[PDB]
């Protein structure tokens, strides 16, 4: 508890293709690169000579491998894959020194999935069994590293931007990788990640809006997203709000968008003009909440000085991708079905502001805040 040296920088990636960790498949032992993904549920990896692809799972080769003999189809909006189910054993190198029988999606056909340029050739599913394909009864590797191991139900990821690194802690936490306080927000459905956002500020303002418009129709904690995902309507109120506060330079309309990139000269970015974002989440303890803020710094990501706008609009609800946990050190304590935020010890920040985890505040009818189905 407490100290994880071996799993300190098990993380890599490049910026805009995710944070994957280092995995092995099957016996003997084959090596890849796994995009860490806490919006999904399944343990899904190339198994095919997909051009994009450093190397594949070849199933042929393990002498623990068993075949399930059930297909998975996994559309989404964003693209497609699809597999052969089979379970096999499967550890983590810089992670804890067991060994796991799991289920394993074999990826023979996908639309959009893999990165031509990445180094990850799969996919680690953290969220839980209710989102997993084809359905609940596939266990997720979480699941099954606990049942069958003595690791705490317990994880937790530093995601350090602007090539680029950070940490998972499989079973615990690393007092070294962020400074202050964890504060803790409720796991609200054991499916997604799903929090409870009651107060949106920028530069301290409140945006003034229903608290569920915040959640509509969820808000999520999605390590394989980018930006910070906005429901539309939040969107809009929170873009005019960031265009009053850095209206001292006008930037075309599609920049906001994301339609544009905005540049300056190298070293120049004008970090001050651009406000700091506040999410105040659902604290422990009834009326009790705490906030969270990110920089420019976090939602405005370099293109390789020019940048894209990351904060963007959605339709499913809020996203807390990249844009949020590049500024927090985040425990997802399954155990006790809640998530830790706290100030990130590699945070990207300046001379005069810094990322801040910040309680407590009073905050009323946080559970109105809650989105149901009508
Ligand atoms: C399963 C899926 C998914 C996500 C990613 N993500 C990334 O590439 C990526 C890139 N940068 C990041 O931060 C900054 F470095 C974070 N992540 C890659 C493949 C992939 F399958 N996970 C989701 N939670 S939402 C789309 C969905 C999806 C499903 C099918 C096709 C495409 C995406």
């Amino acid at each position: 508890r407490g100290s994880f040296v071996e799993m300190v920088d098990n993380l890599r990636g490049k910026s805009g293709q995710g944070y994957y960790v280092e995995m092995t498949v099957g016996s003997p032992p084959q090596t890849l690169n796994i995009l860490v993904d806490t919006g999904s549920s399944n343990f899904a990896v190339g198994a095919a000579p997909h051009p994009f692809l450093h190397r594949y799972y070849q199933r042929q080769l393990s002498s623990t491998y068993r075949d399930l003999r059930k297909g998975v189809y996994v559309p989404y909006t964003q693209g497609k894959w699809e597999g052969e189910l089979g379970t096999d054993l499967v550890s983590i190198p810089h992670g804890p020194n067991v060994t796991v029988r799991a289920n394993i999606a074999a990826i023979t056909e996908s639309d959009k999935f893999f990165i031509n340029g990445s180094n990850w050739e799969g996919i680690l599913g953290l969220a839980y069994a209710e989102i997993a394909r084809p359905d609940d009864s596939l266990e997720p590797f979480f699941d099954s590293l606990v049942k069958q191991t003595h690791v705490p139900n317990l994880f937790s990821l530093q995601l350090c931007g602007a090539s680029v690194g950070g940490s998972m802690i499989i079973g615990g936490i690393d007092h070294s990788l962020y400074t202050g306080s964890l504060w803790y927000t409720p796991i609200r459905r054991e499916w997604y990640y799903e929090v409870i956002i009651v107060r949106v500020e920028i530069n301290g303002q409140d945006l003034k809006m229903d608290c569920k418009e915040y959640n509509y129709d969820k808000s999520i904690v999605d390590s394989g997203t980018t930006n910070l995902r906005l429901p539309k309507k939040v969107f809009e109120a929170a873009v005019k709000s960031i265009k009053a506060a850095s209206s001292t330079e006008k930037f075309p309309d599609g920049f906001w968008l994301g339609e544009q990139l905005v540049c300056w000269q190298a070293g120049t970015t004008p970090w001050n003009i651009f406000p700091v974002i506040s999410l105040y989440l659902m604290g422990e303890v009834t009326n009790q909440s705490f906030r969270i803020t990110i920089l420019p710094q976090q939602y405005l990501r370099p293109v390789e000085d020019c940048y894209k706008f990351a904060i963007s609009q959605s339709s499913t609800g809020t996203v807390m991708g990249a844009v949020i946990m590049e500024g927090f050190y985040v425990v997802f304590d399954r155990a006790r079905k809640r998530i830790g935020f706290a100030v990130s010890a590699c945070h990207v920040h300046d001379e005069f502001r810094t990322a801040a985890v910040e309680g407590p505040f009073v905050t009323l009818d946080m559970e109105d805040c809650g989105y149901n189905i009508p």
